[PDB]
């Protein structure tokens, strides 16, 4: 079934976490409009995302100022959702032994990742894949 590896990072989700991506030094951020993007800005309100599992290997990524769900529609595009869906879900694993990476679970067969450009823009599903840096985050802690 899994076409993905299931290298898993370490962690828990105890507590929540910010997600940053190396690639132009960004914070990925859940808008109060349900914008996704994300923002060089530490103390922004919008980037303190809960994570959280449904099966091993699967997570949700709250938004913790808004209760938003990070989803990815049918086009690749990252949204916030108020409420769960059948695209919310995540498969989060370790990358290059490293860092975390996200892949849309209801995707996945395609290989469609989360990931933000240098500009600090998300990356459409489609024009992510595996090696990119746009893909690579590092939970960090509140």
């Amino acid at each position: 079934h899994h076409h993905h590896h299931f290298n898993l990072p370490p962690g828990n989700y105890k507590k929540p976490k910010l997600l940053y991506c190396s690639n132009g030094g960004h914070f990925l951020r859940i808008l109060p409009d349900g914008t996704v993007d994300g923002t060089r800005d530490r103390s922004d309100q919008h980037i303190q995302l809960q994570l959280s599992a449904e099966s091993v290997g699967e997570v949700y990524i709250k938004s913790t100022e808004t209760g938003q769900y990070l989803c990815m529609d049918t086009d690749g595009l990252l949204y916030g959702s108020q409420t769960p869906n059948e695209e919310c879900l995540f498969l989060e694993r370790l990358e290059e032994n490293h860092y975390n990476t996200y892949i849309s679970k209801k995707h996945a067969e395609k290989n469609w990742f989360v990931g933000l450009k240098k500009n600090g823009s998300c990356k459409r599903g489609p024009r992510t894949h595996y090696g990119q840096k746009a893909i690579l985050f590092l939970p960090l802690p509140v």
